[PDB]
């Protein structure tokens, strides 16, 4: 009985990492086998290049960095497929959607070109999108020193996310991330239990194909 | 007056590196400004990962390595466009065509998926394909320890190259690489002079778009 592939995506300071951690904890306490993954995965050779770029410690050509972000997901595909086949549900903090939305926010990057490298990746059974006013996310700390952490760029990434949500091949679920940490968690937990049950009776799909 | 972008592609031990070096030397002796480039460019962070993979010192997931090969070309695009705009002709030993043909030789890799990462790169004004029987290439040394250096795989890459040659958007020129080093060089030199003159009156194009 395969595990479910659950991805959390969302607006800045929307709570993806907090909710991903809480979801895995709750699923395991309820007897499921579930594990947390995140992208970028900064531990690999590619992940270190990506981490240096995001910290502004290095500059990387825009197309090259886009392809490194995608390669960073492909290097984990053998692990992802093994875990799912063993019945482990995977909760993933960011995935290909962030890859497309962040590069697609730059000038002269079509959504089509941005999607291609990730075509064929394991298809999530559930994609949660944590919605929050780009401004309520402001009440939640302040813009940092990391790349892409400015309002005008976040707004362009958000528009790209809305274009990706029109894709009916994917099980997109909107989450109201303006609520308390525990209320948002309960909303995500119930959607997740349903996906683990139901969404899993079919074979793991391929993204964007 | 921009420089020309000339790529050399070809069958194993076809003579790409020898002819690329000789071409730059001849063009410069004839008063042109010309410089040599090669892919993979093993000097960058990405190039070192690629070199380790090719030497079998490391294993890399097939989709990830394909994207690293493409990223390795994109990281050089700012240099390529600057040189061409300054009137320097660039002679390139392997380019996106090798990228598509070598990954496309593997199972379950469509030519379409393989092309996408390189869509948009500077379009060569001339693509030379050095033809040689996969066997006459045998009389030229023996298969080494590097990856992809076996006959059955080279044969599948060659089939992919022939599919890419059907693309009429590109100025493909076949070269009979079975001749002597000097005869092959003279054939390549004359085609190159014509491209530098003529092919350059139009703006630099975009590959596969
Ligand atoms: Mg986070
Ligand atoms: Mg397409
Ligand atoms: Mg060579």
């Amino acid at each position: 009985r395969r595990g479910a592939l659950i991805v959390l995506e969302g607006v800045d300071r929307a709570g993806k990492s907090t909710q991903s951690r809480k979801l895995v904890e709750a699923l395991c306490a309820a007897g499921h086998r579930a594990e947390l993954l995140r992208f970028p995965e900064r531990s690999t050779e590619i992940g270190k290049l990506l981490s240096s770029y995001l910290q502004k410690k290095s500059d990387v050509e825009d197309h090259s960095v886009h392809l490194l972000f995608s390669a960073n997901r492909w290097e984990q595909v053998p692990l992802i497929k093994e875990k799912l086949s063993q019945g482990v549900t995977l909760v993933v903090d960011r995935y290909a959607f962030s890859g497309v939305a962040f590069t697609g926010a730059k000038e002269n990057f079509s959504l089509d070109w941005c999607k291609q490298p990730d075509v064929g990746l394991p298809k999530p059974d559930l994609v949660l999108f944590l919605q929050l006013q780009l401004a309520d996310a402001a009440k939640r700390g302040a813009f940092g020193h990391e790349r892409y952490e400015n309002g005008a760029f976040q707004e362009r990434a958000l528009r790209c996310f809305h274009q990706l949500m029109k894709d009916t091949t994917l099980n997109w679920k909107m989450v109201d991330a303006s609520k308390s940490i525990e209320a948002v968690h309960e909303d995500i937990r119930v959607l997740s239990e349903d996906a683990i049950a139901t969404a899993t009776e079919k074979p793991l799909g391929e993204l964007w194909k």
